[PDB]
């Protein structure tokens, strides 16, 4: 099957709202994820929850992030056509490796706070950051995606306080680094009411294994009241974040400057047909329109 210029190669996962296609990218050889939603099935608010995310992919460009390529948009039907992260869950890697050593714990935990203070700066907050959202590449690398959620509750949610702010985000991190340095959750039931009477607590097991240093970083997330817990931005600066980084301290994301007018790729596009101007208003427009998709795609 085909649509645009994306030849559906197998599927890898299928909800009730979506099926996801590995696809290749016809024009470039390129392999992608391709998102194919039947919006005709989809209620209110699960429409606005797609808007929003498609919003959000839109702007996100970190390496440590799910890069979107294309947007396609039918009446009935909208694919997404985005980053393939081709090896698999950090949650399935736990389970199926136990623990990671802090070492290793620390290198993904570094692109994870990096991705996340990277949406903060642009005052976008996940609020739903848990395992299945932490996907590895090729290369183990983090990525990212998508914008067993109880364990991952800030305390706010049982309190019925608001739960809005990037300090949400800041909660669920502490417990992430949890689970990568013990492959268990700090907060745990046998059902919700359990889970909540923990959460609510805020005291977790410290593994006999743990660093001090791993344990005071874990302090600075795991912080009952959301008005004291810190920004990403000065925990980048602790101790356990860095170690083995003298060299380079954790610091904010700083996305490199547009390059859109690529005399390699843009040659290439016009032969395929696109006119410079279009290639350059796409791009400006941050269209993710199938020329903008392919300038990108050449861009592997």
């Amino acid at each position: 099957p085909h649509i645009g210029n994306y030849r559906l190669l197998k599927t890898i996962g299928k909800g009730n709202f979506a099926k996801v296609k590995l696809a290749r990218h016809i024009l470039t050889g390129k392999e992608v994820a391709v998102k194919i939603i039947d919006k005709t099935q989809l209620n209110s608010s699960s429409l606005q929850k797609l808007f929003r995310e498609v919003r959000i992919m839109k702007v996100l460009n970190h390496p440590n992030i799910v890069k979107l390529f294309e947007v396609i948009e039918t009446e009935k039907t909208l694919y997404l056509v985005m980053e393939y992260a081709s090896g698999g869950e950090v949650f399935d890697y736990l389970v199926a490796h136990g623990r990671m050593k802090e070492k290793e714990a620390r290198a993904k935990f570094r692109q994870i706070v990096s991705a996340v203070q990277y949406c903060h700066q642009k005052f976008i907050v996940h609020r739903d950051l848990k395992a299945e959202n932490l996907l590895l590449d090729a290369d183990m690398n983090i990525k990212i995606a998508d914008f067993g959620s109880p364990p991952y509750a800030a305390p706010e949610l049982f309190q019925g306080k608001k739960y809005d702010g990037p300090e949400v985000d800041v909660w669920s991190l502490g417990v992430i680094l949890y689970t990568l340095v013990s492959g268990s959750l700090p907060f745990d039931g046998q059902n919700l009411k359990e889970l909540r009477e923990r959460v609510l607590r805020g005291k977790y097991r410290i593994p006999f294994y743990m660093s001090t240093d791993c344990e005071n970083l874990l302090k600075k997330f795991l912080i009952l009241n959301p008005s004291k817990r810190g920004t990403l931005e000065q925990i980048m600066k602790d101790r356990w974040m860095n170690v083995g980084h003298e060299d380079d301290e954790l610091k904010p994301y700083v996305a490199p400057l547009p390059d859109y007018k690529d005399p390699r790729r843009t040659e290439l596009m016009v032969s395929m047909g696109y006119t410079r101007e279009e290639i350059q208003d796409s791009l400006v427009g941050q269209r993710y329109n199938e020329v903008m998709a392919t300038y990108l795609l050449l861009g592997y």
